[PDB]
């Protein structure tokens, strides 16, 4: 019963579509809008350090004010890295959903990923991990050490034609916001800590060179494309203890202060509030419920010897974007009808069941018609017909049912 990460993309790649179900689809959760926080970078960069502080800010914020911690207690860490083989490549998520109100009373929904991987442009592949990690996203942290090495943009070329194919033909950016985390910044004197600094330096990197390869320069080019905001933020070293010990124990006043400094500016700027970003796909937002889809229909497309083409994402893209449409539409009968005439509630007369049905169905059949989806009209109705017999026969269920409580 207590909350711990869990794997659920694992090794081709198989999601454990069980084990994410069991999270995303839990009563209190399915229909809010899902704010994902991905932490993805190479093995031992420090991704589990924040991951933990992300944490101790969102359980300070469900139970309240010092988030930070007490500066005399020892620091725990929250376990993202206690099952066997830890460098393994894979993505997990933390067991226990957040739910957060923004500013006006809208509840979300709030999912924390750490996405690992060799990170290195050559033999094998991660690039699954990053693409999987990247598609499912509101916010990609991308953490890296000291510095953006061509290295590390050259594994963002996953997404360039994508990025490029989405706007020439859905007229939008495929993905929300990708953060460049540079890891011990020891420069502050150039680019100073923080968001401010981050913004400068990146805006130099990003810079288009003559000497840089041909694919880099293409990454570039059309990174643009790809992410509707891209952003650096500049993180000081935690001093020595923290860098030299396997599962830091020590006291909060141990961690160097610059640090703990910048920290209160990096955690919050992600997980405020105010800041929250739900997770959004063709300019319309997802939820748990509909998330759930996106993974299912994105693991098939990697499974192959080579990466997917780029039509090939945005098919998968645009029948999870109908599934999910589908299934909010699926829900939304299902919970009024077993509202009525579900459980033990008293038996409904034929023309009493009817009614409700067909005003439960029309609620239905006109969210799924409102909501906005990829494809078209012909695409998107082979998706409306598949959602009618589903709900014909959750109709013929809620019947035999209610039938079941007739007296003679
Ligand atoms: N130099 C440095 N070391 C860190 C930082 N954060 C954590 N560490 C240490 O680096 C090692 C690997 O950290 P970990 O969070 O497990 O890396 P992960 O594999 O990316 O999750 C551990 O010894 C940490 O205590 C950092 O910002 N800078």
């Amino acid at each position: 019963s207590k909350p711990g990460p869990v794997q659920v993309v694992l090794v081709s790649f198989e999601l454990d579509e069980k084990a994410l179900a069991s999270i995303l689809l839990q009563d209190h959760i399915r229909d809010l809008d899902v704010v994902v926080v991905s932490v993805a970078g190479a093995f031992r960069k420090g991704k589990s350090f924040i991951l933990d502080f992300m944490l101790r800010y969102l359980y300070s914020q469900k139970e309240s004010s010092n988030w930070l911690g007490d500066p005399e207690e020892p620091l725990t860490g929250f376990s993202w890295r206690g099952g066997s083989d830890p460098e393994t490549t894979g993505i997990q998520i933390w067991s226990e959903v957040f739910t957060v109100e923004k500013p006006g009373g809208k509840k979300v929904a709030v999912v924390l990923m750490d996405t690992q991987g060799a990170f290195d442009s050559t033999v094998k592949d991660c690039a699954t991990i990053f693409a999987l990690s990247t598609m499912t996203s509101s916010v990609q942290i991308y953490n890296l050490s000291q510095n953006i090495q061509e290295d590390d943009l050259q594994q963002l070329q996953l997404f360039t034609e994508y990025g490029r194919l989405a706007m020439d033909e859905i007229f939008q950016k495929p993905f929300q916001t990708l953060m460049f985390l540079v890891r011990d910044w020891s420069f502050p004197y150039e680019y100073s800590y923080g968001l401010q600094g981050g913004m400068a330096f990146l805006d130099k990197r990003l810079q288009v060179k003559e000497h840089q390869h041909e694919e880099i320069q293409n990454v570039r080019n059309h990174i643009h494309s790809c992410f509707s905001d891209v952003t650096c933020f500049l993180l000081p070293h935690p001093g020595l203890q923290v860098a030299t010990s396997p599962d830091f124990d020590g006291k909060l006043k141990d961690i160097a202060g610059e640090f703990k400094e910048q920290l209160q500016a990096l955690i919050p700027y992600v997980l405020n509030p105010s800041k929250l970003m739900e997770k959004e796909i063709n300019g319309s937002k997802v939820t748990c419920r509909g998330l759930l889809e996106y993974f299912k229909a994105y693991i098939k497309i990697y499974q192959g010897e080579d990466l997917p083409h780029p039509k090939s994402m945005l098919q998968a893209t645009a029948e999870a974007n109908n599934l999910a449409a589908a299934a909010s539409a699926k829900d939304i009968y299902y919970n009024n009808m077993e509202e009525v005439c579900g459980g033990e509630k008293p038996y409904l007369s034929p023309d009493i069941l009817e009614e409700k049905h067909c005003e439960f169905k029309q609620l239905a059949l006109d969210h799924f018609k409102k909501t906005k989806k990829m494809g078209g009209k012909d695409f998107s109705f082979r998706y409306q017909q598949e959602l009618e017999e589903e709900i014909k026969e959750l109709y013929e269920n809620f019947c035999k049912h209610n039938g079941s409580k007739n007296v003679f």
